[PDB]
């Protein structure tokens, strides 16, 4: 549609191309503006009622960026988010759409997830997730980085709030390209310098260290997440205050042993939290190293 020259007129003409490749009719999508799902630093999350090619309504995630005041700014994030049109895989959220309004902002379209975030999920005292159950997910979680990372692409926000679950409990990573937002408001630290977000907690040692992301520090995080799971989304380091995470983490001090993980899983995830990157295991190898885990229990 010729919508995207008007109502994005600051965009890069090569990012009108791809913009334009993923632009939702307004008749097409309802927004209930009345039913929020939640909120963020960039804008909302509504509740959405897509209507597919064939006349499918589908229930989706409407994501407002309208606090991002500068229109330029706007601009930049389409321009870093736009390659997430590329990416389909089972465990990794997809984008539905963008639908587009001048005097307004950019609505971000993302399928519903019925059992939200997998940490708010597990933390419940109402569901039973089993120790296999637990385990399952975390294969998931590897499974979406495998291809995540086969595509070049660093997550850098990799835990168990920015992972989803559909009505068939399948994971999903999210909170990255346009779905990336700040939804946790205490556990990121703001850089007075650059305004990068950083989860410090669930960074690479090397990350913290010089604030640069590669394939190999999400794999600490996804650490981080399958220590998540096995505690059932206790917070990490809880007798450690974000100013000695650093210092804890130089003198090799790693997180303890959950009480119901088991000894191989533990050590996949100090694999995880080599100090050398690159002696880390890739997303395929813990896609290997946690299936085989996982399927001992038959
Ligand atoms: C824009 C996409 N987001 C926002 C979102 C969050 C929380 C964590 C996340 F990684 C993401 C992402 N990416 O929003 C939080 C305020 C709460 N989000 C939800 O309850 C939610 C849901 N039940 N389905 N569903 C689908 C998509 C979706 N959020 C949801």
């Amino acid at each position: 549609q010729n919508t995207v020259h008007i109502d994005l007129s600051a965009l890069n003409p090569e990012l009108v191309q791809a913009v334009q490749h993923v632009v939702i009719g307004p008749s097409s999508l309802i927004v209930h503006f009345n039913e929020v799902i939640g909120r963020g630093h960039f804008g909302c999350v509504y509740h959405g009622t897509l209507l597919d090619n064939d006349g499918k309504k589908i229930h989706c995630a409407v994501k407002s960026l309208n606090r991002i005041t500068d229109i330029g700014e706007v601009s930049q994030f389409l321009t870093e988010g736009i390659i997430m049109k590329d990416f389909s895989h089972p465990n990794v959220l997809s984008l539905l759409g963008i639908c587009l309004r001048s005097e307004g902002s950019p609505l971000v379209v993302l399928p519903y997830m019925k059992h939200g975030d997998l940490r708010n999920f597990i933390r419940n005292e109402t569901h039973n997730p089993t120790v296999k159950d637990l385990i399952g997910f975390g294969l998931q979680v590897a499974k979406g980085m495998k291809y995540l990372a086969s595509k070049k692409f660093v997550h850098r926000d990799l835990a168990a709030r920015n992972c989803m679950l559909d009505e068939k409990f399948t994971v999903k990573v999210a909170d990255f390209g346009l779905a990336r937002d700040m939804y946790d408001k205490e556990y990121y630290s703001v850089h007075n310098k650059t305004g990068a977000k950083l989860p410090v907690k669930w960074m690479a040692l090397e990350s913290l260290q010089t604030q640069k992301f590669t394939t190999k520090s999400d794999v600490w995080s996804f650490g981080v997440l399958l220590w998540e799971l096995m505690t059932r989304g206790a917070p990490p380091y809880p007798d450690v205050n974000t100013f000695d995470i650093t210092v804890y983490l130089l003198q090799g001090r790693r997180l303890l042993q959950p009480e119901y993980c088991p000894d191989p899983l533990y050590e996949v995830m100090l694999k995880c939290w080599h100090p050398k990157a690159e002696m880390r295991p890739s997303f395929s190898e813990l896609v290997s190293r946690i299936s085989a885990i996982f399927s001992t229990f038959i």
